[PDB]
């Protein structure tokens, strides 16, 4: 609902780990394949996005993906705080994930390498159409705030 | 001018190599430390900007940074064009790139390691601010169009 909530999540693939981040009021997705699951990693991928978009509070449905002091650290600098309004179900954001999967699957024969067809697959998912796309709903949802 | 005109460029810090984009009518900055120049970094980036804004054509300060035939894939795949209206002058786009290193050597000491540092710079570039902030800029004229 808020313009300022991301959702982050790991998915694994090929051996790989991809860090999802989904805007949660648009649908619009960033997403980078990282060679393990690491706090630094997170913490680095978060101020990233912090330094992109007005990033105020991050939700992710598996919490101890947080705990390091290296993601509270950016956390803290960033100026970002955890999100509690999303409930866990034991879901809206995994859906998008799941669908991300999808399209990374349908293009994964057309690249060489698993994080190139990644960055295609965000592209189609972003682009992708009323009706308007996640990419437009982004910029939309942001400008008017 | 032109809505969908970046401009990417790389510099050079303490041995890593700095990949710059910028949004030519917002100022606003990407920026990703890469291990060396090569066109594979050099594409991934780009289809990265590409699924994340409506990338049309993109410059440079150093043509041969795009003769690759891995970066005219990404290119091709992406539908992004060569910019050909903004002349090489032997800059304003330069002028950035030398503030964003200016920031990132005022705030060097307080991250480990060089790419906190340079996320941080960006971070610190686009939220800066009539009086808008390139991260502001961007979302209004993109979303205006
Ligand atoms: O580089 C640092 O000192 C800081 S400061 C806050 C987070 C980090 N960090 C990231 Cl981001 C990746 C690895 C580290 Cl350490
Ligand atoms: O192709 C489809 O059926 C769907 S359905 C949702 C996204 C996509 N998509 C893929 Cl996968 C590649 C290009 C597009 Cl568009
Ligand atoms: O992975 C691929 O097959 C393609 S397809 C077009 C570009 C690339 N590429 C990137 Cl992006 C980094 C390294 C390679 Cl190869
Ligand atoms: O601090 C300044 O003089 C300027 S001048 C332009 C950007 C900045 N900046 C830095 Cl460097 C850290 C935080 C800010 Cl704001």
């Amino acid at each position: 609902s808020s313009p300022g909530i991301w959702q982050l999540d790991c998915t694994h693939l090929e051996g790989k780990v991809i860090l999802v981040a989904v805007h949660v009021a648009s649908g619009y997705i960033e997403a980078e394949v990282i060679p393990a699951e690491t706090g630094q990693e997170t913490a680095y991928f978060l101020l990233k996005l912090a330094g992109r978009w007005p990033v105020k509070t991050v939700h992710t449905d598996n919490g101890s993906n947080f705990t390091s002091t290296t993601v509270k650290a950016a956390c803290w600098w960033a100026g970002i705080k955890q999100e509690f309004g999303i409930p866990y179900n034991p879901g809206v954001i995994e859906s998008m994930n799941k669908e991300l999967k999808k399209i990374i699957g349908q293009v994964r024969d057309q690249a060489e390498h698993l994080k190139t067809a990644v960055q295609m697959a965000v592209f189609i998912h972003n682009k992708k159409r009323g009706g308007y796309s996640a990419g437009e709903r982004i910029v939309d949802i942001i400008a008017t705030d």
